[PDB]
């Protein structure tokens, strides 16, 4: 539909990660024919986990039918995936988009909504074993793609999902366009971005720093599984 | 604690900011600071609203200061109040840091005369009329400037930070912690390494920008010669 504009909608919670969501966002806000939501019960200050604060500018009420959803992750996943309202929402709007995608822990927020029964998704590396119990096929790959469910763990993995949307919204010269246009060209200085990959050190202390959090999620999973 | 300080601007592009601000605020003993000439929303180039927390009156010394870049530099670059704080901050501070465009405004400030840096690539022939010594490498540092091109830039040139201010293993934990793993699924982000046509259709969008910019750049390098 060359100049009509694609609804792009980020679900924007209290203590989300915010650059799992900004990322996406700024890459998608480039392109000319796309018109990007930040979506909460209410516009209004929403504060990120750091506490940063975002602005929501659309209520569920108002928004309007998206061609992509993406859900963020962070540590508000866990209220989230016993919110009703917002998981209807999220069904609701999925019902219909073009492409369905979280990043991080926001796969879980999908599991919740019952979006991930029979499908191949990913979510942060220390949650993975929270997929299984809410139907999803659990895939370690960076981006995981199921029909027109996106999902990756890794907090920037919206960005480069991203791409792969303007490629398949627009054209390949549009996504490469954007790419070059912002100048994303990704080198870390380290190699600690997966428990395959960082010293064996590392991923001892987060594993160690991670299982209280684990151990509540574990708990609200199996309630949002038993929903569905 | 170690003080931490992103200017945000009107018409900033928000990912470079956000995007070290996510890796340097999950560290320990920091406390980061978005800053601009009075505390209050400030709308990115996308639209996206932000909150600066600290004026520039109010605003601790900073260890770190970082200027991310986008659309709203070129007020910047003629703003001789956000460009007297940047001078006072970089006086001071442990690490002078930028983003894209972002060192156009250390440049106008008078703070890369003599060093070399970076900016983002369509605008690369702006730095030497500012006394730099342009390099075209994705982050380069001369002492304790750290200049990179690209948008994401900040999110690598900051786990460096946390490596030197913390050390590797708090660096490292931190990557792992928030997963940090990119995996772009094109290779367009380099002028070097992007086809032809998308080269030329990028700066042909970028080329009324750079035209006001380089007339901006060469008020700006005059103005320091006069100084």
């Amino acid at each position: 539909g060359s100049h009509m504009a694609v609804q792009i909608g980020f679900l924007l919670f209290p203590e989300v990660q915010q650059l799992d969501l900004t990322g996406p966002h700024d890459v998608l806000a480039s392109l000319p024919d796309v018109q990007v939501h930040l979506i909460w019960k209410e516009p209004g200050p929403v504060v990120a986990s750091s506490g940063l604060v975002l602005q929501a500018t659309t209520s569920f009420a108002d928004c309007p039918p998206l061609d992509v959803i993406c859900i963020p992750g962070g540590t508000g996943v866990g209220a989230l995936m016993e919110d009703p309202q917002a998981l209807a929402f999220i069904r609701q709007q999925a019902a219909r988009a073009r492409y369905v995608t979280s990043v991080a822990t926001g796969s879980l927020v999908l599991g919740a909504a019952g979006l991930l029964q029979g499908k191949r998704a990913t979510t942060h590396w220390a949650y993975h074993e929270l997929l299984a119990p809410l139907g999803a096929i659990p895939v370690h790959e960076r981006v995981v793609r199921d029909g027109n469910l996106l999902t990756g763990g890794g907090i920037t993995a919206g960005i480069d999902f991203a791409l792969t949307l303007a490629a398949e919204l627009f054209d390949a010269a549009t996504a490469q366009r954007v790419q070059l246009q912002l100048e994303y060209a990704p080198a870390p200085p380290f190699n600690a971005g997966s428990p395959d990959t960082a010293p064996a050190s590392v991923v001892q202390q987060a594993r160690q720093r991670a299982a209280d959090s684990l151990h509540k999620r574990r708990e609200i999973t199996l309630r949002a599984a038993a929903r569905l």
